[PDB]
């Protein structure tokens, strides 16, 4: 078993969290997951939809037309967004969402936009692991604003993927790898090590318990690397 | 620790399956799940979109306005499929799919429709249950009409799932429950015992280890009354 | 002159009504013209568009994807409703309107919708026969609420439709007998024998004074079979 | 009883037909039926959409955004047609097609394109009586260009509308009259005074049988004005 | 060099102006730049859209399916309106609220509708030249019912086109030559001589500044043409 | 006249161009204006749209929701892209059509991705000028594949704007200068000093003739170093 970036199948691709990437967000991070590169706002906006209950957060995703290997056609042009993004986009908000006591968020929305620069596997785990560290620049921004009622970071949140390649559970997997990979695995994680999120597929030989298991441990694993990546960057 | 619907927490709820509903298609049945009722159809057509590979097998969602207790939007009207649709809709594919050995399909295309006639939770779980047994109904239209390549069925496929109510792991969830738990599964699984979907979502407290393992196992235990029945329906 | 389903050129098909079909709506009926089944539902709401005026009741018309002997597409996925759905539709809405006396109806609005399960002709007729019992049900249950001004049923509505099969006008087409036709009518009337709806279209030969005549009696002939099918439905 | 206009219960409006309206149609007519106004032009395009059995002729309509009392909102910019328009269009598509034998018409599309310039009732009606003179002039065209397979106008269409005001059935509804009018008749008709098209509506009290026939005796009668302005037209 | 229409490169098409066009507009126009054929209105609400600062005036173009050589398909039943449109439609706007002091308009929105009833170039330009008349006529209108706040009229506005065809530049281009030229402008100015839109394009050869100021000059040389026209137009 | 930068009035943003920005894209780069960043792609297909004469090239841009101070709505879920969109879209496509020989491009398409990463006005002439470049690298992988016929480069294009800020025509306007200026002018040119396109607007004050050859006369001027810029990157 050799994975094609000659990556161990319990490590992780190179990453790296850059805060503050783009000027105008309440929140901006490059989230890098090897080649995969997303860019990650938070924009706050006062009031909320339709609520009297606590603030709000929605997510969208999307992608340039040639940040893959093949060109992708423009949802904009199309006037529409296909069932991945809509698939990607409710993760992704869903799981930035259970990080919040939105009680103490105030009445604000947040908007977080992931938009892939470059991809090769793992955008949406990519996008929930920076969007969180986006998320909580726009904290301090607001609580600085004094809009805020309290601290409403309730924990941090972390993604990452896992998938059979060459009948060997792989951790964080790449374009080619998830191309291949009939059976996949994504997970997203809070500080404690509790699951706010899993999401197991496979398309030809159905996964057995310990398999699940088997791909489950390997991912939290991995989890804890990221926690770390994120602390770094935020004390840096 | 008390159900709704006064239903023990291990226990599915009222189940049928009818065969032959409507007449145009070569597969159609009304699934029951309580007072979850679906139609699934399969609209078998000659030819298939872009392959060389093997058959294709596609599924649509759609619910009626008044299927629920709130009128919910036609989407028809509105000009676009929601992300529940999409989810929904991608899901039942996928599951049917993996059911089927679709280089034995021929060049065929099969079209599968559910329709919610009247909702109480678990639609998507009643319709990739119902959905089987109609693709069965199917098939064996066109193997007669000597349109196939040998028996495409690979194994039977079936779906349920399970919530955190009051604390408590329940099996097969009602809306009420569905409505109420901020925890909850859903899992397809095989004849073989193997899943070839596996979905848990967790918007407040996050579930861990052993949680999802229990809920695992409480899915699993459900799923054989499941396969039992859809036999029982092909052999009457 | 030998109709495909062997029925006499003034004989209606099997009919029924059943209420209370399905359990959300506030009147909910499945309606069988022989073999086209569709269920209608009502729906109460509170408020109004835009009147100070008396209350509104609108329609909606939909089909199940195979409920047709051809598959036809789902207008939800194509994101629009085909110019044959806007004119059913407006058809239920005006004829159900005029069933009412707007200004006993309050300020709320009805939402009518049509569905077909299962279609062979007569979808639109069989709707609006059916719909009146469903909306008759829905304003019992409105006056129990007591937020209706008076009771503003004004008179029961029924549809049938009418065309020249094989040189002889015939009674409640079905899908054959429509698809050859190329000279049809499609009359709402009401209790007191009056016309709401007559509509007569000639694809070549054109229809002379009589001809519409005689088929203008032949459906009234059959209305009456109709109401009386509704008035046993509504004291069952 | 006294009409806005000042007409009496049986007079048409003012009609005139102008042909070879516009310059780059095959035929162009301006119609005007009184106040309203509207341009009908045929385009003649090779091939057909999906036949092998005759020609093909589909019709659109349009309204200009102030041709109206009113402004209407532009179509396009609202990326959407309405059903009064997609009414209208079917409406004209089937009258013009009843007038030719599509079979003499060759392997052509006939585009017909009815724009209302400025309205005051009536425009669904005046639309088909220009169109027609539009469509002789549009067959001329292809005749001489040898791409017909003989004369494929079987007979002259024309249409005129009549409605109950103060209580007395009028002839050819201008915009007040129909905005009044609870009851309304909608006729389309050839020179043998065979009838393509009646569509009768009543909002209030329904029209009984002799309402009916003598609003159908008053559409007829008119008719014959209208066949001779024409022919007056195509003779000029 | 030797124009298609025998015209002398400086000299303008035949033109002509009528006020009052259609009936239901508070301005309405029918301008004509030779055989291009445009029907400009202004129709007069009440409010404004999102503003407290003056008036607002918004402009909108469509063009009739035949008004071309070859038709062009509705944008109304594509469900969208081209890039085309879109840059007529702004243009049209911007140059017309240039025109006014929306500070003197009052809480009024202008709505501006140019419709091509016949086109053979230049339809934008000739667009713009009888907007400008159509607009003060609905002025005169606001005046009267005393819903203006003074004369907003700042200075009349035209506007033309120029291109380079065999070598020379032309004013007043029809389609044959704007089909033909690679280089073109299009100018909008005031009675003061002075510029509100220069856009000039080279497909081929890049026009170099002496190109661009003959094409600037001979456009201004026109315009005065332009401004009489108006002016007579608006004094008859 | 101080510019809100501390710039001159003829001085231009530190600019920078970085070529194989992103790996998938036959040619990539990050064009740098200042504050303006926008990902510039191309991408290579094979065949062409419906042409027989050379290949084709036609170009989509695009803004990331926060790349603005205040966030634009997303147009994929919007669906639909506005008049802005359109208007950038095709001027690069224009322009950089310009500067191709599209008969020795050979039966390919060339899609061009502008996507602005964070905006700070001259969006549209950063693309322009930075496509150019990702033109040439693309154009040598084409070459290297041997799908060329001949050198299809015609002459390097570039882009700058120019506006009246504080009564001063300023080159290469940022956001807050554009926002207040109600003059502007874009302009793309070539090496050889040609105008490919040229675009004026005045929203108040109309600019006269020595204003626009002021305005001009400052572009080329400032032309020269981005050319001079466009070389060293591709020479680097």
């Amino acid at each position: 078993m050799n994975r094609p970036s000659g990556r161990a199948a319990d490590q992780l691709r190179p990453i790296r969290i850059t805060r503050h990437y783009t000027k105008h967000a309440e929140g901006s991070v490059l989230v890098e997951f090897g080649d995969t590169k997303v860019i990650c706002t938070v924009s706050a906006e006062s009031g909320v939809p339709r609520f009297l209950k606590q603030g709000w957060l929605t997510a969208e995703y999307g992608m340039l037309p040639r940040s893959t290997g093949e060109r992708n056609q423009r949802e904009a042009s199309r006037g529409k967004q296909g069932g991945r993004t809509l698939e990607i986009q409710r993760l992704i908000g869903r799981s930035l969402r259970a990080a919040l006591d939105l009680s103490k968020l105030g009445e604000n929305t947040l908007y977080i936009d992931c938009d892939v620069i470059q991809a090769d596997g793992g955008t949406r785990t990519a996008s929930i692991t920076g969007a969180t560290v986006a998320l909580i620049d726009a904290l301090a921004v607001l609580k600085k604003r004094g809009a805020l009622k309290g601290n409403p970071l309730k924990q941090m949140v972390a993604a990452v993927s896992v998938g059979i390649y060459q009948g060997v559970p792989v951790l964080d997997l790449d374009y080619l790898e998830d191309s291949a990979a009939e059976t996949d695995l994504n997970v997203v994680m809070t500080d404690a090590g509790g699951f706010i999120e899993v999401q197991g597929t496979a398309e030809g030989a159905p996964f057995r318990p310990a398999e699940l298991n088997a791909m489950l441990e390997l991912a939290q694993q991995g989890m804890q690397e990221l926690f770390e990546l994120q602390r770094a960057a935020l004390a840096e």
